[PDB]
């Protein structure tokens, strides 16, 4: 797929990269900034392991092929809006280990199509909505934010799910609000998930703050409307 040079592509091989085929590899290399000329056929674009901390307006509007973008392990400390609506063919988004609080509210709603989302290990402390409308999701990792609790029916759409990654989150179990997630995970242990260099079905991962107890063991009893926020 890597031909031995730059010639299929008009506007070469970014610097700092490497192109393979439909795979843009900028991996690792310092980049301060999404690269100027990516190609425009590129389906796989690696900009993980970088220091790129804000993503300019539009920065990916022309990769209209593209499926899978990993954006990990970056600084990433917020998202332009819109910033994500060229990318219809999408299937595969990381950002995880980056410095997120909040999302634009609509950044999700034109990828309709997709499989994985991967937002780990950033600040987050609220679920942002209309995940609830990515209903192809087979993959979704919140793992290790500062997430509390779920909103009622947030996952309810959700109904090609396999993997849920919730573990590391306090998850307030006194408040009464608790329970969506308790009956949900209760009746989706086949999909809880940790991950250990491999998917492990571990229904105790989302785990109560404070207490360490799983979240799917929460009674209704211990809960109390007064303990929410
Ligand atoms: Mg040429």
């Amino acid at each position: 797929a890597d031909p031995g040079h730059h010639h299929h592509h008009h506007g070469g091989c970014p610097s700092q990269c490497s192109c393979s085929g439909t795979t843009v590899d900028c991996r690792s290399k310092r980049h301060a900034s999404v690269p100027a000329g990516i190609p425009t056929n590129a389906q796989i674009l690696y900009l993980h392991d970088n220091q790129i901390t804000k993503l300019e307006p539009g920065v990916f509007d022309s990769l209209i092929n593209l499926k899978e973008l990993y954006l990990g392990s970056n600084q990433l400390g917020a998202l332009p809006v819109g910033v994500f609506d060229s990318l219809t063919q999408l299937t595969v988004l990381d950002l995880g280990t980056n410095q997120l609080t909040v999302l634009p509210s609509a950044v999700f709603d034109r990828l309709v199509h997709l499989k994985e989302l991967f937002m780990c290990c950033n600040k987050l402390t609220e679920l942002p909505r209309g995940i609830e409308r990515l209903t192809h999701l087979t993959h979704l990792a919140l793992d290790q934010n500062q997430l509390k609790s779920i909103p009622h029916g947030a996952f309810d759409r959700l109904s090609s799910l396999t993997h849920a990654y919730l573990f590391g989150n306090p998850w307030d179990c006194e408040c009464r609000d608790i329970m969506y997630l308790r009956n949900w995970v209760a009746d989706h242990t086949s999909i809880a998930m940790r991950w250990d260099g491999k998917a492990v079905n571990d229904p105790d991962s989302a785990k109560c703050a404070g207490t360490n107890t799983p979240v799917r063991a929460v009674t209704e009893a211990s809960t109390s409307p007064s303990k929410c926020p």
